[PDB]
């Protein structure tokens, strides 16, 4: 079933594409991008980004070293998640919090949120996919396919198993659109 989601990400050759652009709007007013977009406050203001969710807050090479102060006086609201892009990091512990932050942005009619990591490839797509599942009632295959059509994404297999877990839970509670 993780394999099923991998087949939806790739052409089948066992290899996977990387993002072709630093930022993409993957669903209306939800953007996924990389460190360079997130650190370019003028760029952010021109797209109308009001909210930034840094899914890779940290100081290593797999992390983006920003914080609430970085965006102070920019008018942009910030949430940092110190997530690691590995098989074992439990990003699911943050699904609720990230979805609530995405919701808070979209509840504003002029709100647009950027969910990013260093590459925009593994951590942030997982959070957006989870958001679509728990708040737009999409199953995981639908949510993942919609995001993958608009950006080359590639959650690691740990993140995919966690999304599968979320899917069965949402299916069991009968909370997925027919």
């Amino acid at each position: 079933s993780v394999q099923d989601l991998n087949d939806l990400l790739s052409d089948g050759s066992g290899c996977y594409s990387l993002p072709s652009q630093p930022c993409n709007e993957v669903t209306p007013r939800i953007y996924v991008g990389n460190a360079s977009v997130a650190q370019d406050i003028p760029k952010l203001q021109k797209l109308g980004i009001t909210h930034v969710l840094n899914a890779a807050e940290g100081r290593s090479f797999m992390h983006v070293n920003t914080n609430a102060n970085f965006y102070k006086d920019s008018g942009i609201t910030y949430l940092g998640i110190k997530a690691n892009d590995t098989q074992e990091f439990n990003l699911s512990a943050y699904f609720e919090r990230a979805a609530d932050f995405i919701d808070q942005a979209l509840a504003q009619k002029n709100g647009r949120v950027l969910v990013h990591c260093r590459e925009g490839y593994s951590r942030s797509p997982t959070l957006v996919i989870a958001y679509l599942m728990m708040r737009q009632k999409m199953d995981v295959k639908s949510a993942l396919s919609i995001v993958r059509q608009n950006r080359e994404i590639g959650p690691n297999d740990g993140f995919l198993a966690q999304l599968c877990q979320l899917n069965d839970r949402l299916a069991k509670e009968g909370k997925l659109k027919p």
